[PDB]
């Protein structure tokens, strides 16, 4: 019949929308020419990114495979199993064992939901605080105000790092039996070393606790074993697939059905309808497709690299005599105590900037104020992923080195107030110059 | 020094999602869709989602990050902002907004936690009556929504009609004595007296609270009444009517409340959140810059007058329809006249390739077993359907009204039985054959 066009534009991006695709484009070029040592950003490469565009958003499918409320959900239910199956083989454990659930939008929607399923409102949760390397959804209140929600809905208890930096499984002990809570959460933000979950599958037991694991960091050693296995001991283990899993910002609640049967019915009505409404079709998409490359040897061989280029970097900043909390790292992840120097992590953070090396203040056992961190940190899944080696990491460290020293000298210059010595930045020839060798040496590495 | 990483394209890199992921496609191409909730994202869209801006992390909000490196995720947000509130005609020195949940769902629980915190009062419509599972709902075997367990909450109704009952509004509000009164529905077929909320809502020093995710984009161009003129906060989903990607938005009244943005801003993080989805804030960014367009206010009007158009054709076909009639895109036919379920009308639908959900009506006490139906316009109209085509549709839905009422003679009327007759039926093959040569013909984007 007589053709009347769709009502839409179909145009791509820079005809129809000119002030945003270049404002993007600038992003894209300003990541190449980046040094990106935040421990929690990782580059996604072809594939995840075609899912995410993938018209399957399209379609609204609340609830579960096989029980949707909606119809035409066949290929969304194939595609919602293949991931169910991606995620147990990718760690794994089996479908008898473990169920999981691939539904949460985020890392802290994943955890806010798990936690309730398991804890209920006013229940009794248990975590790290944050300055020691907690996250935020993991319980954290400061003082007056409960900052997270997982402060406010639940009772939380904050456990804490030794002077050393590790954890203090007698502190954590401890608090078990004083607090007394349903619930116990470790996997760490910022924890340069591996958890020991035999650990807190005890002190759990003694206290009849569920067991939490997060390893939204460091999930992808966990799968290659490279790593202790929370798998082992936990009860509920999740995960960001962000970060160092390297697939899209989605996250996964794994659950153990043989220790807890039904566990999986009360993690399902948590995710939906008690917290969400429809899932993202495209993140489960993009995060199956994620879960085979992560199940994959190429995928090993990356994840082992990013653990041979932390370790390099370390050895590197040990050589140099630089000061790290726990003294080394088992993982991607280091802390450097920077008090030495008579320098914040703050000031260290905008002198990186100011030369295109990002990473970010981080806090040492003793700032008992989280006001004024006194460290930072830096991990190796980004600049791996771009195909550093571990030869690759002197260069780091010459450059940290040489911005420690640039920090000092413009905070004498232009005084300890931030913001006076930030103006030290703005029209420095010496931070000319090593942005300049740095967004060289930067611009050459290969990007997805 | 090779990366370590595959860049190949998804058909080479994992065929059996491709796979899946076209039939998908397909599937979408060759169905009429009635779902109200659904719409078809285009393509500069989606090239948003698939963005790179996606892998940096931007905790806190325009100039007040965390990390460093957000210069152009701070440009964004920002310009996402104002396009919004451009969107919506409201200004920013009357109101503002957060560009940060992820889902409408989201979006719901952290505003109400902003305004009322844990254990407050709200009240908004039961589900059964098209209010959102977010706006409270709670069983009785069961607090079905976090809304309710966290919240303390009560839900009011609509009448036997099926407009919303103000003075049952009222009374409640009056008893019930909560701080915020939520309006904006799922499945209501007219517009709302935002103007007597905000005036039940004085009267117990309440806050309004709008959620227009099924409407937003008539809101927008005024087709419909505005609840920015009387509302404290109003949330929308920026996919649905809006057509934009899965998002949501958050809007708050700084006049009537000041220092409301603070208490907004810190529930979506760091109460709720942590880094937000800097894909989806592009995405909304693009989306709500076509919002403000002729062609846009021209495909609003187009989902409202085929909607119109619909309602006519069914109600001379002579099927009852809640309100009789539609202000909006959406429709609820009353099946009992048929002596039919919404399940099974949905299930007859599907075999032949016409999407559209069961929807309960005001006689139903249930979830389960409701009387009725609900179709939507948006996706047809996006896929160039005018007026002249609601016709077409409509005898389409009476012959499936039709062969539902013979297969219940036939196989049975509990659901199971039922469903076995849609299998291998020739009717039924003939009918499919008809939807998808119509459908697979229309535009698709
Ligand atoms: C980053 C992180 C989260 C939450 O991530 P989102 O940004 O909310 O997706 C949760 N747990 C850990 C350990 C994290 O590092
Ligand atoms: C669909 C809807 C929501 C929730 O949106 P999700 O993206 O599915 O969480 C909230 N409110 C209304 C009115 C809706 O129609």
């Amino acid at each position: 019949h007589p053709f009347t066009p769709g009502m839409f534009n179909n145009d791509p991006l820079q005809k129809y929308d000119k002030e945003l695709f270049d404002l993007l484009e600038k992003e894209k070029n300003r990541q190449i020419e980046t040094i990106n040592l935040i421990a929690s950003e990782n580059l996604t490469n072809t594939a995840v990114r075609e899912c995410l565009g993938d018209r399957i958003s399209n379609k609204y499918s609340e609830g579960y495979p096989h029980k949707r409320y909606y119809g035409g959900n066949d290929y969304v239910d194939k595609i919602e199993e293949l991931c169910y199956k991606r995620a147990l083989e990718a760690f794994n454990v089996s479908e008898e064992e473990w169920g999981v659930n691939v539904q949460p939008l985020s890392g802290s929607a994943a955890n806010v939901q798990a936690l309730y399923a398991l804890v209920g409102v006013k229940g009794k949760i248990m975590g790290m605080h944050l300055c020691s390397g907690g996250h935020l959804t993991h319980g954290f209140f400061d003082e007056k105000k409960k900052v997270s929600i997982t402060s406010d809905l639940f009772e939380s208890k904050l456990y804490k790092c030794n002077s050393e930096g590790y954890v203090d499984m007698e502190s954590v002990r401890n608090l078990a039996l004083s607090f007394q809570p349903k619930v116990i959460i470790c996997g760490y933000t910022s924890y340069p070393r591996d958890i020991d979950y035999k650990g807190f599958r005890e002190i759990c037991d003694e206290v009849n606790a569920y067991l939490f694991a997060d390893i939204s960091h460091i999930s992808s050693f966990v799968a290659c074993n490279l790593l202790n296995n929370p798998f082992t001991y936990a009860d509920v283990v999740t995960t960001t697939t962000h970060k160092i899993l390297r697939g899209p910002r989605s996250a996964l609640i794994f659950f153990n059905k043989k220790r807890n049967p039904g566990i999986d019915q009360k993690i399902n009505s948590s995710v939906f309808p008690s917290f969400q409404g429809g899932p993202h079709n495209n993140k489960i998409a993009a995060v199956a497709c994620q879960l085979k490359e992560v199940n994959t040897p190429e995928f090993k061989e990356y994840t082992k690299q990013v653990l041979l280029n932390s370790k390099a970097l370390a050895e590197c900043l040990l050589k140099r005599n630089l000061d790290l909390v726990t003294n080394g790292t088992d993982n991607h992840l280091i802390v450097v105590d920077l008090r030495k120097y008579n320098i914040t992590g703050s000031k260290l953070q905008e002198t990186c900037n100011a030369i295109n090396i990002a990473l970010n203040k981080n806090t040492i056992p003793s700032d008992v104020d989280c006001v004024s961190p006194s460290g930072i940190r830096i991990g190796t899944p980004a600049l791996t992923t771009r195909g550093c080696k571990e030869k690759d990491m002197e260069f780091i460290a010459d450059m940290l080195l040489k911005a420690i020293l640039l920090t000092d000298e413009l905070q004498q210059k232009y005084g300890k107030k931030l913001v006076d010595f930030k103006k030290g930045l703005v029209n420095n020839p010496k931070i000319d110059e090593l942005k300049k060798e740095v967004v060289q040496w930067a611009k050459n590495l290969p990007f997805a």
